[PDB]
């Protein structure tokens, strides 16, 4: 490809829905000191070195703070061609700003790791997170220019104005969310991402706050597509983002916007 960062097969709808993509995944534990709330976690990455370095995606855990809440994302997204760091934390670190701190640390930990560091293109970083972890993803994106993509999942944040984010951002809301209602969290965030390279809002029909903590084909396929497109500049994934899913019972999508 003209594009040096293209990894893996030409995609299809079936492909991006797979539990695992083309790449076999290895994993390596994280053990670190400090008081930021991130003392452990996991790095998932393609074993194969044949294709070049990959971007790195850090994921902030969910509402209840354990890594287990986001663990399914790690090997699944990594298998499409990413280094993926899942953070473990606890309830002392529930502020989005505290979660942002950890995301920067997780990206830096993987970059600086003797095993995984050589597999990362440090110019191509990304963040995701659930709940306040999704709020923290927005904040980390505002703070780190090397973040090329953000995918907040049912994000919670009292801060509503995201003009400071340049990273392409896909906000995934849950229609029936009673913790971070879309009307006061996700959609205001989408509406204020006025400087994001691209912004998208994808609402999960008839789901609530905790949907992102279980394997979710919608979250996975659109996360894969967004990360591919903005972390890898991979135009092969535009076909899934625009026009995107139609809404209704048959797609499980209650709202989809691009801007």
């Amino acid at each position: 490809a003209q594009n040096p960062h293209e990894r893996g097969p030409d995609p299809s709808n079936s492909y991006i829905e797979q539990a695992r993509g083309s790449y076999s995944v290895s994993q390596r534990s994280i053990s670190r000191l400090g008081s930021d709330g991130f003392r452990d976690g996991t790095m998932y990455y393609p074993t194969s070195t044949a294709d070049g370095r990959f971007g790195v995606v850090a994921i902030s855990p969910g509402y209840t703070a354990s890594e287990s809440t986001i663990a399914w994302l790690g090997p699944r997204l990594a298998s499409f061609g990413f280094v993926v760091v899942t953070i473990n934390t606890d309830s002392r670190y529930d502020q989005p700003r505290q979660r942002a701190t950890q995301l920067h640390a997780a990206l830096d930990h993987a970059i600086g790791d003797s095993v995984v560091g050589p597999r990362i293109d440090t110019s191509r970083q990304a963040v995701m997170g659930h709940s306040m972890g999704g709020g923290g993803a927005l904040q980390a994106a505002e703070e780190r220019d090397e973040i090329r993509a953000a995918v907040p999942l049912t994000p919670w944040n009292l801060k509503k104005g995201w003009s400071g984010v340049d990273a392409a951002t896909l906000v995934i809301g849950a229609e029936n969310d009673a913790i971070a209602p879309v009307r006061s969290h996700s959609i205001p965030f989408y509406e204020s991402l006025t400087n994001a390279e691209r912004r998208a809002y994808l609402e999960l029909r008839r789901e609530g706050h905790f949907a992102p903590n279980s394997s979710n084909t919608l979250i996975a396929k659109y996360s894969v597509s967004w990360l591919k497109r903005y972390v890898d500049n991979d135009l092969r994934y535009d076909q899934f983002i625009d026009p995107g899913p139609r809404t209704g019972i048959t797609t499980g999508v209650s709202d989809y916007r691009l801007g």
